[PDB]
């Protein structure tokens, strides 16, 4: 009995998470989207791939949760833009909407998974889900660090001229403006960043992290980044499916962390595959703890519009 | 010094084969389009996947012709769908002017590259590549047949009940109406496809086979196939790249083999870094024969067509 | 939680099996040897590589039965070295008491596994094997034919000039004199290997094929082969894990395929999670048949010798 | 053409390097050893692997360094064993005289390689490596951070209960007494190892570190640790063939970093295409430098012996 990975909304995140899944042929997929025809297309094109990739994995798709049931990992990419017009809340409220239609039907049909959401707001549909589910708030985290933390990656080894594979980076908070980076805690195999990249680029860095989902967003002109948030996604799937112990910053559910009580919030964790098997206690200074407190306050202020829907 | 492929046409075929190749650090890859932002966005996203993945591949999206020079393999999908009102021969002269623009450009500053086209009509356009670069013929190749024959796997392994890695299959010519099935080239860890399978069952496959690509086209509603074409072109990327000497049907330039001569058509190849290392000559039965000089004679009228432009 | 297998036997073979499947993080490894250090040793070394490899498995070197408890499979390779110098009634007398011993404290403890043996006489020693551990005979079963398989399909790759990902082969029987070559049943993307290869230098290749253990002993002096062996050993071993569904020769009790009945024999089976799922029986022509039934009746006599100890 | 790697020494380590290349596709691979017999065996077992693992590279075994003409990396194996019972100048001689012998007859053949020496004492033996080659020093390295690097982010993974693909570790010296350990250059995620573990256990952690190659020598009874000493060799080789640019502990040539001049000793570097590319400068306390200097002072010591041949 092969594990079993379900991914919700079947866009370019989704698909792209499939994809990557597929690749190491880490369980069979299940694509489920409200539209007819696209996930059983999408999955039929990327199961006709497997011969040539070398994978024994069966993806499907389907518009039937029933086909959902008895996953080990459930991925949740379903949600709404706002474009003009939309208040915050009427943002928060569509995808509330969505996210609570999502996890009611597919939450009771896999009662053993763990939930990866990758929607926005991220942290307060995470929360949601949490409710919704009543899974352990362990077994409900979202994706959100892993991909900041791969951009600033990313634009690491390229300033420093060095092997992605060398350079390492723990992050907090959201996206954008509620991202708390934390540049002290990332190394080059074991080297504080600050001595390969100095003050004022290593800034310039750090800034081009908050704004990567926007960079994207304005070269492709239609649509938004797909193939780092699937990559993400995915190395999460695996960290739960193989029990990897993981330390990443992931959405999670916090009990007095931080000082931060009754929220989701991006935090390091180490994630297997109970979930959030640990979550890492930083020895924060006074202006990363500020950073931090802001980002907290911003989100909470999320999740009080979300609670009084 | 790293291998270098470019990708001519960043839509879905092109971009997703750049994440295949990517994935396998085969080289880096620079992604070229006409339209400003797209290929940038696209390859600075597979790029910022790159730490959580474990690939160093720099992947690059371009407008300029200038940052394709010295390509190892160049890949071509630039082309036009037909839509209604247009003839054959519109269809054969839109795809004919992208295609020569493409490579005239492409081929002088790649003079040593094996050129791999993946648009349409594949044969007439892999003929016009030929002609205008002026490289070798060898070196001037279409993929087809290696889509057409990992459909036709896939759909062996699903009814067989066994791996997907145990299945192989040979076939040649064209795309739908223009395949010509080989099931008798077939074979299951060395045993004929018809021990697994019966007639009626089995030429039901080789029908679906046929109508792949159109049966992903009615399931996606809007657009075609890529992940499994995406696939089918990497791995002929990765043959040429590692001089593997796969056995493949592929679109090549025939000088007598089969009695055909002055055209591409697809055929089962050798294929290394030299390109094309050999054509191999099957022993086909009269009503092989008779599939495949149909076939040739369609091809034949699509390549006439193209030379009286 | 994670696949777990145990390997007993610390020796080349064992030792390199168990680094495959840990660096293919395919489940947690016991390795098991009655020297006590020597196992611990090998286990230790392979762990240390983990960081540079990238694999998260857990690697345990034993001298206590109790380690292997709730294996999903058991791997033997535990066996009398060399075709030693003894007679062959000898050979067979201290392997059967080495299996009777290693299965008889492995097997309780690990009620669900599937067992693969990799001694000799292979057959005789499986057959023993599915005696003492009481189990379902599709869940005992030894390697051989794919490693006979393998050097075959290493050797019509180097001969035909194309790559060995692309060559399939199927044979049955035992090792050397009781392997039961079957090149009619070998293909190159499924093109019958007669198309390339001439009738003296196959029967050569078939030759080299039966002789091909004692060749590697003999270029080495002192051991046998492992690398093949244990490649091999561990595809087997992933086609259970991944439920795979593989068509490959394996060591399989008969209960009148072939004609053969109350015997483990190499047949191509469907490989998966339930070990063989399926014996297939081949149209064996007159030849191909005589050449098992002379294969079978010196299996037998093996077998009747062990029977009579 | 495709890449050329030359291995001499056909022992455990040797082969096991080999082993690790081939799998991984990184080029063709020529085992040298001057024992008839045992390279052609280890190399034809290895390659009869090749149609199950599904790599096309060739590997060569062979007495004849005309075969290792014009490769890109050569790795160097060939060394007196397990500090054998002899004066530690005894070890010294024995080995120049084979390092000698092997750089003399290897080096003018592949007058463009970047050479890994993997013997003992491994400073001192990758010094007379430049010295015989008269190679640029980039091009002439040692491994032994890697490995040494790699049992201590182990033990580190395994202690702080996490991935080993999350832990990074920087460390100087030679082996054993002679290594400069650096528990503040070593992360998790970018996170200090020293906030998940206590300083007294970290301490022993580093000790297991100094010891960690007898420890296996002690266990095996017979023979010291190859795999993951042939995996650290891999690593760097993988880091030239892919141009990686990898930073990594390994043995260079100092010109006044860290107070050092006309020695070789494990500093960290940027490995890539051209060998060293950078040696990089850790600001080193009080407490660690005076490590290095007692490090150097040996590492000195052992040089002047093999100057006083
Ligand atoms: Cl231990
Ligand atoms: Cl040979």
């Amino acid at each position: 009995m092969r594990k079993k990975i379900s991914i919700i909304g079947a866009g370019f995140v989704g698909s792209t998470t499939a994809h990557w899944l597929a690749a190491k042929e880490l369980g069979d997929i299940v694509l489920l989207d409200i539209v007819e025809g696209v996930p059983q297309g999408k999955a039929l094109d990327l199961y006709e791939a497997s011969p040539i990739e070398g994978f024994d994995v069966r993806v499907t798709g389907t518009n039937n949760y029933a086909d959902t049931a008895n996953s080990d990992v459930i991925v949740v990419t379903s949600g709404a833009p706002r474009k003009p017009g939309m208040s915050r809340e009427d943002l928060i409220k569509v995808n509330a909407d969505i996210t609570r239609a999502c996890i009611s039907q597919a939450a009771p049909l896999s009662p053993n998974a763990v939930i990866i959401m990758v929607n926005n707001p991220l942290d307060a549909m995470t929360y949601l889900a949490a409710e919704v589910s009543g899974f352990p708030k362990e077994r409900v985290i979202g994706q959100a660090g892993v991909l900041d933390a791969a951009r600033y990656r990313t634009f690491i080894a390229m300033e420093a001229g060095v092997s992605v594979e060398d350079v390492q980076a723990m992050l907090m908070g959201g996206h954008g403006d509620e991202m708390v980076p934390l540049p002290r805690f990332s190394t080059i195999s074991g080297i504080p960043v600050s001595e390969f990249i100095a003050p004022d680029r290593l800034a310039q860095i750090v800034e081009r992290t908050r704004k990567g989902g926007g960079e994207i967003v304005n070269l492709l002109k239609t649509g938004s980044a797909y193939y780092a948030p699937a990559a993400a996604t995915a190395q999460m799937v695996e960290a739960v499916l193989k029990d990897k112990k993981r330390v990443m910053p992931v959405a999670a559910y916090l009990t007095g962390q931080y000082g931060l009580n009754d929220i989701y919030f991006g935090v390091p964790v180490i994630l297997g595959a109970g979930g959030v098997e640990k979550i890492l206690e930083l020895p924060l200074n006074e202006e990363e703890m500020a950073l931090l407190n802001a980002s907290a306050k911003a989100v909470r202020a999320t999740l009080d519009t979300l609670k009084s829907l």
